[PDB]
């Protein structure tokens, strides 16, 4: 049986936030990870063909999470 965790990627993070199509794109590209977005600043995301309309939101959500928690 699992032990709390089972799969840890941006998929679960998008599910909570309400992000739908953006999660699809991420899992389809095969580059969805939590610890990576925590190091991949706004520039890498822009170079990943991610538009500002969503890019700054993804980054803001995770940076806000790690900022509000420990």
């Amino acid at each position: 049986g699992p032990l709390g965790s089972t799969d840890c990627s941006i998929v679960s993070f998008f599910a909570r936030l309400g992000c739908s199509s953006c999660l699809d794109y991420f899992t389809t590209q095969g580059l969805t990870t939590i610890y990576q977005i925590e190091h991949y600043s706004m520039d890498d995301l822009a170079s990943l063909k991610i538009p500002e309309q969503f890019r700054h939101a993804i980054w803001k959500g995770i940076l806000d999470h790690r900022q509000l928690h420990d």
